[PDB]
DNA sequence: CGGGTTTTTGTCTGGCTTCACACTTGATTTGCATCACTGTTTAAGACAGGCCAGATC
């Protein structure tokens, strides 16, 4: 387990609710966790 | 001989199932190359001069 590893799925339903998928969600999930 | 009785298949539309699989991104494993290092000559056999020594005219 890695920081990409617990934050692409314990922030993904957060996109999840809102993207029916399941790449899209954690699409932009991976540029918010590049931005930082 | 061609026609007929077995094994073997197509076959139903439903709901079921396990699981491959989309889509990132870095942390691992795995593959395949490199790398620095080691052994520390002869031994038979052919041919040629050359020196010497004994033979011969």
């Amino acid at each position: 387990p890695s920081a990409f590893f617990l934050f692409c799925s314990e922030y993904r339903p957060k996109i999840k609710g809102e993207h029916p998928g399941i790449g899209d969600v954690a699409k932009k999930l991976g540029e918010m966790w590049n931005n930082t």
